[PDB]
């Protein structure tokens, strides 16, 4: 199992392998409990070996079956990196110490051990601004309760706003990263890079979930078959690899409990530099997909894979 070091010297699990959220909006009600959600975060934990990387979010409206999967594991605490996302967006708590608050007793646990603000744009109906809810966060990791600290869908400038008047500079920045879409926002990966922020990918597996019809003559689709023949890997592996090799943490999901293994599983084998270097470049010879956040940021789409 392979881990980055933060700007803060704390491990963290390379890849991210679970989700936590329903491939539809729930609020929580017990009518709307998934039993098969709950089924397969506990299977995860159970039988995915090394540390389990998950990924959360307050705006799921899923700690409940998060909470009940963590206590009917016998995968220790110790063996399982849980990150979390304050709901700045839409408003859902009145501020992070709240929401992390309420987040702990629903889930049956003592800390998180990544915790974002989830969006640079805050809901009007919200007490509290960027600055100040960053400096809630700068409290939750000195009391413990977070046990690093970063951000989500921010722009450099977003960044700029946080580094002014941090006590504790931010650990992550989590974007939409695939080689379709290799700057979310102007410039972001350069300079998240060059400041010793990680970044995490949400949506690496773009290229193939809108697999085109002609793909067997396009050149990229061609290459990432050729990767897995080679390899004896999946597609998918190929590409959070790639990530990886990129400097960058993938974050992947699936329904089904062998695509999980196989996402932690992506230290198993190795890619050259020369292949990396062919998957970006064939990559950013591609139009750019962009699946979240297109209200906001298609305006940014002419810089996305430059
Ligand atoms: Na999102």
């Amino acid at each position: 199992q392979k881990f980055f070091t933060l700007s803060n010297g704390n491990k963290i699990p390379a890849v991210a392998v679970v989700g936590t959220g329903t491939k539809w909006y729930k609020e929580e009600t017990d009518a709307t409990f998934s039993q098969e959600l709950t089924d397969i975060v506990k299977l995860s934990l159970d039988t995915v070996p090394g540390i389990v990387h998950i990924d959360a979010a307050e705006t799921y409206k899923t700690y409940p079956e998060l909470g009940a999967a963590l206590k009917e594991t016998k995968k220790p605490r110790e063996e399982i990196f849980i990150t979390d996302k304050f709901s700045s967006l839409h408003k859902i708590s009145e501020d992070p110490k709240s929401a992390l608050e309420t987040a702990l007793n629903k889930l049956g646990v003592d800390y998180v051990d990544l915790y974002l603000i989830h969006s640079p744009f805050f809901d009007k109906d919200l007490n509290i601004d960027l600055e100040t809810a960053w400096k809630q966060l700068e409290e939750l990791y000195k009391s413990g309760k977070a046990k690093n600290i970063g951000v989500s869908n921010f722009t450099v400038e977003d960044l700029k706003k946080v580094l002014a008047i941090a006590e504790i500079k931010p650990q992550v920045n989590q974007i939409e990263f695939s080689p379709f879409l290799q700057n979310q926002t102007p410039g972001i990966v350069e300079f998240s890079q060059k400041n010793d922020i990680l970044l995490e990918a949400y949506s690496p597996l773009g290229p193939l979930q809108k697999k085109p019809t002609d793909a067997d003559q396009q050149p990229f689709y061609q290459y990432l078959k050729e990767l897995s023949e080679k390899y004896n890997k999946t597609e998918a592996q190929v590409l959070l690899l790639w990530v990886y090799k990129r400097g960058i943490l993938p974050v992947t999901t699936s329904a089904k409990i062998e695509r999980i293994k196989q996402a932690q599983d992506i230290f198993s084998f190795d890619l050259t530099e020369e292949e990396v270097k062919k998957i970006t470049d064939l990559g950013l010879q591609h139009e750019p997909v962009r699946l979240y956040w297109v209200d906001f940021y298609t305006k940014y789409n002419s810089e996305a894979q430059k």
